Order: structure tokens, then C-alpha cells, then sequence
RNA sequence: CAGU
């Protein structure tokens, strides 16, 4: 891309094949994703985690929360399982950067996975924004990402509500998830990022509510972030729940890819919190709730990172641009692929 | 930059 910026990066053949062929998501991948929301294997994993860590922290409170794509219903059989281990009722505590205690806890847990004959330690990432332990649960073979941060569980619950209220959202996310993998873009643009882009797009079509309109104040807080939401019936908002049909899905996907092919990433951001068209990067910070403003006043270093090629704001952790690591050339690659994909969908 |  960098060598020939003037050339539209060719949509990879693996992607072209799947776009030109949409019945697979509707008839096969959807039922598997729906089944993967609840399977017996997850109970074994949570139980074995409690059994493994209960001795390491004897009197301490302990609770395990599942989240991620398997739980929201856009997973596949190879999908990893994401788990939040809360030791000591830290659910409501927000760490911008992982604290010493948090890193201390992760280090203690690392040893337990190594020594245990039911777990294989795969990786221990301490210096990430969200430190995680990557380990294989050997009885099931399921790869688990273990963290000490509640935010992923909270946005998983929000996706659950959105997908169940408007199933078209779920189908589209399964499709673009697979499209992202066949385009080999997942390392720059994550499945979670594209899910927020789908949600935002459908908000602009008046098929989903702005997240802010679900949070009119009693607030549940993880630090400064409002993590609960009114589970309002879509009828009360006049939001029609569409029947997901292959033509309906195809038309919305076409429009989705067309929209992000022409989106002005230099001046606007994807903003499911606001859920309105043309949210300017230059205006967004003054549009956020009072807790965000109070938090960044005391900590200006924790404001959302807006000076990035691609800005997609987490609807709950409002200081997180989930696409902050996307490069100009990764963005151009994504824009070119959107362009060619919209064409192939007519 | 790494879970989501
Ligand atoms: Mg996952
Ligand atoms: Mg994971």
C-alpha cells in the first residue's frame, strides 16, 4: 500500500469468493454462533478456575465472568473464551493502566496455571492496557483469555441486549467478522471494533438506539464509566424489529460497506454512544457525560485518543478509541476492501 | 499496540 498509495489494494481472493457467493451465515454459521452462547464446556471451565484459584486466595471473594464473542453469539468453534476473574470484589474499580496489585495477582495466577495439569500456559502479557493470561483448558481444549478487568463483561451484556432486540445486528456481525478474517485484517481492526461499527451504522438507519439514550439517570459504575443501561423494549422507542432475511441482510451489508468506504475518518468518529450521523472529532469530548468530563479534567492523560487515523469510540469506556492502533495504510486497506465489497454486493 |  505504502509503495503504491494510488492503487486500490485488491480485495483478497478468499474474500471475493465469499462475497460473490450470503446464505451460509443465515442457514449455517448463525445456528452454530447461537448454540455457542451456552455450552456445557463453559461450566467446567469456570468451575475449574474457581477450584484452581480458591486455594491461592483462601478467604478472598471470587467470581468468574464469561464474555467475548462466544457469549454475545457471533463465535465459531475455534473462537477463544474470554474470562474475567474478580478477586476481592474489584468489579467496580477502573484501572486505566494495570496497577501493581493487578500485575501481582496475574503473576500469582500464572504459577497456578503452569503447575496445574488441567491448564497449559500459552502466554502471560503483563504490559498490555488489559494484562491477560492466555491458557488452554486441557479437558475441553478451549483457549481462554483471563483478565482482571470487568469492562469486557459489561460491553458483552450490552451487545447481548442489542443482538437479541435486533437480530439483524447479529447476522451482520457474523458476516463482517468472517469478512475481516478472509481479508486478513483482524490484527488491525478487531471483531469487537467492527461490531461497534455495525451497531453505529444501524443506529444511523434508526434500527438501534444511541447508548446514551439508554443511560438517562440508577447508574452502575466501573470507575467513571456507566456500565448499565435501560433494557427498554424497542417498541417503546418505535424501533422496528426486522425479520432477518437474506435480501434484508444483503442490502444492509451493501450499505454498511458503502458507508465505511466513503466515511471521512479524518474528521468524524464511529460513535455508538451518540448514535447520530457525522459526530465530529473536534466536538465529541464536549458531548460526553459529566463523569467523563470530570475524569479527564483530573487526568488529561486519560482522554480518548483522537489524533489517530481511525477513531471508533467504545460506547461504555468512553476514553477508549478501540481502533487506536490502526495505521494510515491499514485504514486505506480497510477502505479499499469496503469499496470493492460494496460493489460485489451490487 | 495486545481482552472486549
Ligand atoms: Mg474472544
Ligand atoms: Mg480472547
Amino acid at each position: 500500500v505504502k509503495a503504491r498509495q494510488h492503487i486500490t489494494v485488491r480485495l483478497p481472493k478468499k474474500a471475493r469468493a465469499m462475497i460473490v457467493g450470503i446464505t451460509n451465515v443465515f442457514k449455517d454459521k448463525y445456528p452454530i454462533a447461537d448454540k455457542l452462547k451456552v455450552i456445557p464446556e463453559y461450566d467446567v471451565i469456570e468451575q475449574d478456575l474457581c477450584k484452581l484459584l480458591s486455594p491461592g486466595f483462601p478467604k478472598q471473594p471470587l467470581r468468574v465472568y464469561k464474555f467475548g464473542s462466544r457469549i454475545t453469539g457471533i463465535g465459531n468453534r475455534s473462537s477463544d473464551l474470554d474470562l474475567f476473574v474478580d478477586i476481592g470484589n474489584t468489579f467496580h474499580t477502573f484501572e486505566h493502566r494495570a496497577s501493581n496489585a493487578t500485575v501481582a495477582k496475574l503473576r500469582a495466577m500464572r504459577k497456578f496455571f503452569c503447575d496445574s495439569e488441567d491448564w497449559r500456559l500459552i502466554n502471560f502479557i503483563e504490559q498490555a492496557r488489559v494484562p491477560i493470561i492466555k491458557t488452554c483448558h486441557l479437558p475441553t481444549g478451549i483457549e481462554c483469555d483471563i483478565c482482571l478487568n470487568s469492562m469486557g463483561f459489561c460491553n458483552t451484556n450490552l451487545l447481548k441486549y442489542i443482538f437479541e432486540s435486533q437480530p439483524l445486528t447479529q447476522y451482520m456481525c457474523i458476516y463482517v467478522k468472517n469478512w475481516l478474517e478472509r481479508c486478513k485484517l483482524t490484527e488491525q481492526i478487531s471483531t469487537y471494533s467492527i461490531t461497534l461499527m455495525v451497531i453505529y451504522f444501524l443506529q444511523l438507519q434508526a434500527l438501534l438506539p444511541p447508548i446514551a439514550m439508554l443511560q438517562i439517570e440508577q447508574a452502575v459504575l466501573v470507575g467513571p464509566w456507566v456500565v448499565n443501561f435501560a433494557q427498554k423494549s424497542f417498541s417503546e422507542l418505535g424501533l422496528q424489529q426486522l425479520k432477518a432475511t437474506v435480501p434484508v441482510i444483503k442490502g444492509f451489508l451493501r450499505n454498511f460497506f458503502a458507508y465505511f468506504a466513503k466515511f471521512d475518518y479524518e474528521h468524524f468518529l464511529v460513535c455508538p454512544y451518540i448514535g447520530q450521523a457525522n459526530v465530529e472529532i473536534a466536538k465529541i469530548e464536549r458531548m460526553l457525560h459529566a463523569r467523563y468530563s470530570a475524569y479527564v479534567s483530573d487526568n488529561p492523560e486519560c482522554s480518548i485518543q483522537l489524533k489517530k487515523p481511525m477513531v471508533v469510540q467504545d460506547p461504555i469506556q468512553l476514553n477508549h478509541n478501540v481502533t487506536k492502533a490502526v495505521t494510515k495504510y491499514g485504514l486505506q486497506t480497510f477502505v479499499d476492501y469496503c469499496q470493492q465489497t460494496a460493489e460485489l454486493l451490487e
